[PDB]
């Protein structure tokens, strides 16, 4: 809408208080005009009709518990936008400052979140397996990174390219959680998953196998569930990114870590520069070795760690 930019305050899903950019014209709207063409948050009102209605508030205070998922969806889309701009000189998900849109309160008891080709969508969860999914910065950044991938490499969402697509979203969701320093870890979804059971998460990058995901290519899922395992085989790539960043020994292969920023730069370059829609894990290894080389030299430690890590997880 057209109006005056202002700043509101509210409480997120985990009860933390934060400031949000709003726009005022009779009502206060969750419309942030300070980032590209804007960040817009919508109420789907427990239906599946999208996007729903632009979130309108009477007094620019967002402390109702109904408001909480909107506060976080709005705030964390902003943080993710800033991460891509400041760390990678990318303006929004398309590189040309496209509007970021999210809808919350999608359906009833819906335990998921997704990018639907045009916008992000967040369920409220059923209160026992999930609470509102936008309460996790790694969840928000994961979903938005799907749009980034769609505008760049265009990884097909099935089999090995699909697992790559999933892993890139886990990798970057984590790097964003670290960038914002929101209690970071190498776990996915720990803040919003199973409120009655602490210390667990949906997926683990540091040890995928903790939840039954492969951490080695020999162990990959070859059937047809989950579009050929896209959320399952991502574990192999997730473990690789973890080793590359933090180091460690995995099936007897030692890896010297090169830290997060270099992991980010290497994978962002692979993604934007070398990956294609049909790329497989072997092509990802090559893309990553080539980015490292481009960035740090044919005989750098960095290139050596990237080689080490992919060997460790069985990807030649
Ligand atoms: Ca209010
Ligand atoms: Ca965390
Ligand atoms: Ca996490
Ligand atoms: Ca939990
Ligand atoms: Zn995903």
């Amino acid at each position: 809408i057209t109006g005056t930019s202002t700043v509101g305050v509210g409480r997120g899903v985990l009860g933390d208080q934060k400031n949000i950019n709003t726009t005022y014209s009779t009502y206060y709207y969750l419309q942030d005009n300070t980032r590209g063409n804007g960040i817009f948050t919508y109420d789907a009102k427990y239906r599946t009709t999208l996007p729903g209605s632009l979130w309108a508030d009477a007094d620019n205070q967002f402390f109702a518990s109904y408001d909480a998922p909107a506060v976080d969806a709005h705030y964390y889309a902003g943080v993710t936008y800033d991460y891509y701009k400041n760390v990678h000189n990318r303006l929004s998900y398309d590189g040309n400052n496209a509007a970021i849109r999210s809808s919350v309160h999608y359906s009833q008891g819906y335990n998921n979140a997704f990018w639907n080709g045009s916008q992000m969508v967040y369920g409220d969860g059923d209160g026992q397996t999930f609470i509102p999914l936008s309460g996790g910065i790694d969840v928000v950044a994961h979903e938005l990174t799907h749009a980034v991938t769609d505008y760049t490499a265009g990884l097909i969402y099935q089999n090995e390219s699909g697992a790559i697509n999933e892993a890139i979203s886990d990798i970057f969701g984590t790097l964003v959680e670290f960038y914002a320093n929101k209690n970071p870890d190498w776990e996915i979804g720990e803040d919003v998953y199973t409120p009655g059971i602490s210390g667990d998460s949906l997926r683990s990058m540091s040890d995928p196998a903790k939840y039954g995901d492969p951490d080695h290519y020999s162990k990959r899922y070859t059937g047809t569930q989950d579009n050929g395992g896209v959320h399952i085989n991502s574990g192999i790539i997730n473990k690789a990114a973890y080793l590359i960043s933090q180091g460690g020994t995995h099936y007897g292969v030692s890896v010297v870590g090169i830290g997060r920023d270099k992991l980010g730069k290497i994978f962002y370059r692979a993604l934007t520069q070398y990956l294609t829609p049909t790329s497989n894990f072997s092509q990802l290894r090559a893309a990553a070795v080539q980015s490292a080389t481009d960035l740090y030299g044919s005989t750098s430690q960095e290139v050596a760690s990237v080689k080490q890590a992919f060997d460790a997880v069985g990807v030649k």
